[PDB]
């Protein structure tokens, strides 16, 4: 394997998000822009230093898809899924937090990794 596969799933096409389904869903409806979302992750940075899970927190994580309460990715790619897919997304720093980073927890220039299952989604 290379480190850069996956479908390149960016309109612009610069490889900035790569994504593979580890995991096919059911029901052949994505998300629309706006639904809310529910889904159980693993996250972690590139370098391996730092890791995040929804099951830290025992319980999972909702957001409002396309409203950028989450990096860029993160609104392209859980748009692609469906009900119940598992999905990896590798992320340069573009499409996540840039040159600027995220002290202290995301470096400039970071790469990052998400395993991401997409449990539910409804249009609010
Ligand atoms: C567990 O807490 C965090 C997890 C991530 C980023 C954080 O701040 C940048 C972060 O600190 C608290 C702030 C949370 C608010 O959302 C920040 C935006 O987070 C995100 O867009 C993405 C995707 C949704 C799950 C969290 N996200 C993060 O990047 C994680 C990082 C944490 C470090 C390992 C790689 C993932």
């Amino acid at each position: 394997t290379v480190t850069e596969q996956g479908e390149d799933i960016t309109s612009k096409k610069d490889r900035g998000v790569l994504k593979i389904v580890k995991r096919v869903g059911n029901g052949e409806e994505t998300p629309m822009i706006g639904d809310k979302v529910y889904v159980h992750y693993k996250g972690k940075l590139s370098n391996g230093k730092k890791f995040d899970s929804s099951h830290d927190r025992n319980e999972p994580f909702v957001f409002s898809l396309g409203k950028g309460q989450v990096i860029k990715a993160w609104d392209i790619g859980v748009a692609t899924m469906k009900k119940g897919e598992i999905a990896h997304l590798l992320i340069k720093p573009e499409y996540a937090y840039g040159s600027a980073g995220s002290l202290p927890k995301i470096p400039s220039n970071a790469t990052l990794f998400f395993e991401i299952e997409l449990l539910d989604f409804k249009g609010e």
